[PDB]
């Protein structure tokens, strides 16, 4: 369904009650992003979200509240140099649903090492638009729309 070259994907914005969001550092790199990942066949976006929430951040439902979610896809294109044309299903980009999670269990529960090959090796609380300012350029349009979609809810926690 909707085989359009864009891989179904779900991203996570974790917030606290001070208008900050959790920013994660890609393993062995100095680039940062929100947790994201593919939605597997048969999974709802919410189910994929909770799976990657634990795989990438070590958090489960008891640690968070889903405050909001986006209903429609936000799409971004890979840089042409990064497209893998011989690996099916070929994707030229990702189409993302996004979830807004309040962390309610405390910072110590974040655990990015639930695997021997972790996605991330560090995290920071950052100001609300800092992800828009710092994310790789080809995700910036999506990040703007995600953060704006979630802004009123995040502010309501302060
Ligand atoms: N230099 C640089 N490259 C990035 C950055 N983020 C993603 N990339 C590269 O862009 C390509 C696409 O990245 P993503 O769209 O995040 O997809 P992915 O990480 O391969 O797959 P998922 O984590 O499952 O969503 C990957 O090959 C990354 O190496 C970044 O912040 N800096």
């Amino acid at each position: 369904i909707d085989d359009d070259g864009y891989r179904p994907n779900v991203g996570i914005v974790i917030c606290n009650r001070q208008g900050q969001v959790m920013w994660a550092r890609r393993f062995g790199q100095h680039s940062w992003q929100f947790p994201q990942g593919g939605i597997n066949p048969g999974e709802s976006a919410e189910q994929a979200m909770y799976r990657e929430l634990f795989e990438e951040v070590g958090l489960s439902r008891k640690d968070v509240r889903i405050l909001a979610s986006t209903r429609n896809w936000l799409r971004y294109k890979l840089p042409k140099r990064l497209v893998r044309w011989d690996t099916k299903p070929v994707c030229i980009g990702q189409k993302q649903k996004w979830f807004l999670l309040q962390l309610v269990s405390g910072d110590a529960e974040i655990n990015m090492q639930t695997s021997s090959t972790p996605e991330f090796d560090g995290w920071r609380w950052v100001s609300y638009w800092y992800p828009v300012r710092q994310v790789v350029s080809f995700k910036r349009d999506v990040y703007r729309r995600v953060m704006a979609a979630f802004a009123s809810v995040v502010m309501s926690l302060q």
